[PDB]
């Protein structure tokens, strides 16, 4: 994809701390960027568009290569028409923005590196990351998400020839579900086969898609959280086609773990632990702590085990341990808290079968982007997330029970009605060694 020069891009501010051993942080100046698939795409000028909806113009992309030599991606109005602003340190994202001719439901975005250009590269092996939540806006079917991922620092600026937007405009977005939805994989249009969704307006999908390794630090609603690391039999942005992306029907055929090993303290069988007035009470903002733990506590030791603390209200709280019968105890996902709740749960174990927590510690190595996101689950309704799932299973056969929202909840036309005005605020985001970003 090309630069569209029509509007200026530039790139909200956010405040971030880097935290030293002893718990003494320091401010760092960052900043965000939407997601390539959110912008408008069009012609140098004569403007036309090269995308609209979920439709391309064919005469200006007959094929992948032309397209995205023809077409440019430009800036972007972040507030009034995507619901992103940020204040000091904390970024809101909101759920529906309403225009003129379009309705904007969800983003995404990246944390840029000090230069305002390339993505920050995060390297998390021996590490913790913490960050502060207010989710008292995400009801059922909304997901707040914090996560990385394995993409290119430039976002595929350097690798693609025809890729000449790059990190600046929120090119080279990959996960674990190797998602088929995106514009632009590779440098070129994902135009092969392109097929506008019957159920989604906003959306279609191409031959192609993108995977790559991912932790998913959190994904939550007011109502349940899980804590997630997915792997990949690649290293890096990687393109797919065919069985390899692992779409609907071989969900497990793929070159990447769409399922990850989860960490749900619902899940987990403690239905008190997280949620509205509960332990870590959802109705206020509070802190969530990750520690990426190797095998010998430094920073070349394979990673070995992910580690969750909470604090709220001034107080620590540690993480829920596992009630499952037949599992024995865990409060962090280890390789073999994987093999017991796959097990357990009746899941297939993609998650080891892809290399587990070796695999995810070498994508934190080679080094992962920070995204921050507001989505609907056109797929699966979120219920994988706070309900019950399979539907069509007994909802109390371990693993089905997710959280207390209706097998009838957050379908996206629903709660795009019913609660356009949801929101999440991320904020205070720290990175240092373990001990480090948070207060005893
Ligand atoms: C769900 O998690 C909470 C929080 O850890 C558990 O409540 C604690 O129970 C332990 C006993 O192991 C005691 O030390 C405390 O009284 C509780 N701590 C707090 C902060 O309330 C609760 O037991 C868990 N529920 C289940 C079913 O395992
Ligand atoms: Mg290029």
């Amino acid at each position: 994809q090309q630069v569209g020069t029509q509007t200026a891009e530039n790139h909200p501010k956010l405040t971030v701390s880097q935290c030293s051993a002893g718990g003494s942080c320091t401010t760092e100046s960052r900043s965000v960027v939407l997601d390539s698939n959110w912008r408008w795409l069009h012609t140098t000028s004569g403007t036309t568009n090269c995308y609209t909806g979920n439709t391309w113009d064919a005469s200006l992309c007959p094929d992948p290569v032309t397209c995205a030599q023809n077409c440019a991606l430009d800036g972007a109005d972040y507030s009034g028409t995507y619901g992103i602003s940020t204040s000091g340190n904390a970024l809101t994202l909101k759920f529906v923005t309403n225009g003129p001719y379009s309705t904007n439901i969800g983003s995404r975005v990246y944390l840029m590196s000090a230069d305002d250009t390339n993505y920050e590269i995060f390297k998390l092996k021996n590490q913790e990351f913490a960050f502060d939540v207010d989710m008292s806006n995400l009801p059922c079917g909304l997901n707040g998400a914090l996560y990385f991922v394995e993409m290119d620092a430039d976002g595929g600026l350097s690798r693609f020839p025809n890729n000449k937007a790059g990190s600046k405009y929120g090119t080279g977005y990959c996960d674990t579900q190797c998602p088929q939805d995106i514009k632009f994989i590779n440098g070129e249009a994902n135009i092969l086969g392109w097929t506008p969704s019957s159920s989604d307006s906003n959306a279609g999908t191409g031959q192609y898609g993108s995977c790559c390794n991912e932790m998913d630090v959190w994904e939550a609603n007011i109502n349940s959280a899980a804590v997630t690391p997915h792997v990949c039999n690649v290293q890096g942005q990687t393109r797919c086609s065919g069985t390899q992306c692992g779409d609907g029907d071989e969900r497990y055929d793929g070159i990447c773990d769409k399922d990850g090993c989860d960490f749900n303290s619902f899940r987990m069988g403690n239905q008190t632990f997280l949620g509205p007035g509960k332990t870590v009470n959802t109705n206020s903002k509070f802190t969530v702590v990750t520690q990426f733990l190797t095998s010998d506590n430094t920073t070349t030791g394979t990673l070995h085990e992910i580690r969750r603390l909470y604090v709220q209200n001034g107080k620590v709280i540690a993480n829920s341990k596992t009630n499952i019968a037949g599992m024995s105890q865990f409060d962090s996902i280890t390789d073999d808290f994987c093999n017991a709740q796959k097990t357990a749960f009746g899941d297939t174990n993609s998650f080891e079968n892809l290399g587990g927590l070796n695999v995810m510690g070498q994508a934190f190595d080679k080094g992962v982007v920070l995204v921050m996101s507001v989505w609907d689950d056109h797929e699966a309704n979120m219920l994988w997330l706070d309900s019950d799932y399979p539907t069509t299973s007994s909802a109390s056969t371990p693993g089905v029970a997710r959280g207390t929202c209706a097998t009838t909840s957050g379908v996206p036309a629903n709660v795009e009605s019913q609660n356009p005005n949801s929101s999440v605020v991320f904020s205070n985001i720290k990175i240092g060694p373990i001990g480090s970003t948070y207060t005893a």
